């Protein structure tokens, strides 16, 4: 779907015809659930745009667990930074569900802006505006306690993958209890202990297959 | 002269086409909120970049020395300065404005590739800090900060590399984003273990491997 692809942030503020000029040259790839798209340390020089599915972004923790950095879904990009500043990947990307995704490397990008200087300028604008959002995001997070930080992070994920259902956010998933444990990168006991606590304060109503967030 | 080459913009000569200025100690290059237009690359000296917390307290973001660049956001996303830039010590730097930079780009689109690298890299580092803030403990973060300061301002001195940063133990606490009480406990803990030596504005990192094993 061209619309899904065109919603990517790398296309924000770009002429639909220049977006299309790039899109047409890209063929979708099929990734199975639990598939490692790229691991930390591996050379990184391409970005992915998701059409369907969810992808986990994470880094290695001292104990050997993988910290849930973020979760990207449809229209979302991952690995986009390596297109501008390539090199060894500082994070890993792993499919949470079955994914269909589009890829593009630096050559593609350079060949794309090769004829379209207007795009370099807009990319700077979008990237720089994104840095300002991420900056005061950090600022906001710094001046908050430990639990408050994690809460904020989870809230942002809810706001992104949740449907507005009467002053609340519904996030419907198709994951088994073990997959949810793999997603967070924590014990299955630690997860259920945390979910039990959030529910206790009325922040979470846990129904089968879905979660209702305040 | 060789310092300019290490700058992010030129880290990718045709660069010789490169306004030099000298600032004194404690000089405020720009203030948080002022109209933001200029760009700055440091040749010699150190500059504190900070942003006020919601409570008014001045909070330290990053410390930058030679070959480092600050105030770039003002050129691409024009508007108020999001932060304040203060010179810790005497500083010699070169500046540029949006209209001056946009001209060099019109002539050579090659820089657009280097400019994007710099932004994309700042963006990545801010994302790493966000992950550290959540997944890395206070002592872990403290060690990680010292190790990052050593990469930029570290000179070997006998067995331990002396890392001069000219920062207060409270200013470090701001970099890490934790209470000064918890940060001080972490610093003393490292000192008592023989990992580091506290020298006022300087730190002697005796055991680098331990710190590295404490930051992961
Ligand atoms: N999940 C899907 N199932 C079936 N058809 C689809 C799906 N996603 C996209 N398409 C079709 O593929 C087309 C791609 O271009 P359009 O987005 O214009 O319109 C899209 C639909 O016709």
């Amino acid at each position: 779907m061209d619309e899904i692809l065109a919603r990517a942030g790398i296309f924000q503020g770009v002429e639909p015809s220049a977006i299309a000029a790039l899109t047409k040259q890209l063929q979708p790839v099929d990734f199975p659930r639990g598939h490692t798209v790229f691991a930390e340390g591996e050379p990184g020089d391409r970005l992915y745009i998701i059409i369907s599915g969810k992808v986990k972004i994470g880094r290695r923790a001292p104990d050997g667990r993988e910290n849930l950095l973020t979760i990207m879904g449809p229209s979302d990009m991952f690995g986009e930074l390596s297109i501008f500043d390539p090199g060894p990947r500082t994070s890993s990307a792993t499919t949470i569900t079955e994914v269909r995704a589009v890829s593009m490397d630096r050559d593609a990008l350079r060949s794309w802006i090769a004829d379209r200087p207007e795009i370099s300028e807009q990319l700077l604008r979008v990237l720089a505006r994104r840095l300002r959002r991420t900056n005061n995001n950090l600022a906001d997070l710094i001046f908050t306690d430990v639990p408050g930080r994690v809460a904020k992070q989870l809230l942002q994920l809810a706001q992104r993958f949740g449907t507005q259902e009467g002053g609340a956010l519904r996030v419907t998933h198709d994951l088994t209890q073990e997959e949810i444990a793999q997603l967070v990168g924590a014990s299955r006991e630690t997860v259920n202990k945390a979910l039990a606590d959030f529910a206790h304060r009325g922040w979470i109503r846990l129904e089968g297959k879905s979660v209702l967030i305040s």
